[PDB]
């Protein structure tokens, strides 16, 4: 049976149409919380701009994070799993995105920057998705930092146009303006298995929830999937499950179909 729930952020906990969680989805993960699930974030966001889920981590209902796409795990305050990109990789994107023009988020393990913010980060990052400012920095100094993550806003033809420059890195997207780039097999498929090597839990006894591209690697790991209502139907078709959308109570109906609660 599901002993690790593991949970995306956006439109999955946080809806992308209120930027609040249900309150449903509160009162099943406290449900859970008191059957001893253990409660995992598994996200593309790194920890420097999860500004989303106080209401939960107030509530001290989350056993461990897999932030920037499982390239950076941890269990309170213990660093489980992390990585970087290979140097010619970051150094590759920086000046792709520099002669293309368009925005890069380089993510370090305790700083984050941006390089020629845009209107697509104004429009999406800020405007949209309530992310607070990020500090610029130039595309030199960030090609030369050791980083975790990098957020080119590229298309998917500009994605496919960088790739042969990114040989080994793994590349995904939870919203579509905007891509996230992490080390070779950095996916939240190794989050899961970082986190449940952590807590000894096999993953036959895992269930991940997800609404978006990057959620598809653990909807198919996880011994249950359970994709969102609203989601893309590639997206549902890596689920085991399809559960409501998500403010129509879709995380509490879907764990009470399950028997979590
Ligand atoms: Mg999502």
């Amino acid at each position: 049976m599901t002993k690790a729930l593991f949970f995306d952020i956006a439109g999955t906990l946080v809806s992308f149409e209120t930027h609040r969680i249900p309150s449903s989805t509160i009162e099943a993960l406290e449900a859970a919380h008191a059957k001893g699930l253990k409660i995992f974030i598994a996200t593309g966001r790194p920890k420097a701009i999860i500004n989303n889920l106080s209401e939960l981590q107030d509530r001290n209902l989350i056993d461990g994070y897999i932030t920037m796409n499982g390239a950076y795990c941890f269990v309170g305050e213990e660093v489980i799993y992390k990585s970087a990109i290979p140097q010619e990789e970051v150094k590759a994107m920086a000046a792709f995105c520099e002669k293309k023009g368009v925005p890069c988020i380089f993510v370090e393990e305790h700083n984050i920057s941006v390089c020629q913010p845009n209107e697509m980060v104004k429009k999406i990052f800020y405007d949209f998705l309530h992310v607070n400012v990020i500090p610029t920095v130039s595309f030199e100094e960030a090609s030369n930092k050791e980083v975790i993550q990098m957020t080119p806003f590229i298309t998917e033809e500009e994605e496919k146009e960088v790739l042969p420059s990114i040989p080994t890195c793994e590349i995904g997207r939870w919203y579509p303006a905007f891509a996230d780039v992490t080390a070779k097999g950095d996916t939240k498929q190794k989050g899961i298995d970082e986190i449940i090597r952590h807590f000894g839990i096999k993953l036959e006894e895992t269930m991940s929830f997800g609404d978006g591209g990057n959620d598809i690697s653990m909807l198919r790991h996880a011994a249950i999937g359970v994709a969102m209502g609203q989601a893309k139907e590639d997206v549902k078709a890596a689920a085991d499950y399809v559960t409501a959308p998500i403010d129509e109570d879709g995380i509490s109906k879907a764990m009470k179909h399950f028997g979590i609660i």
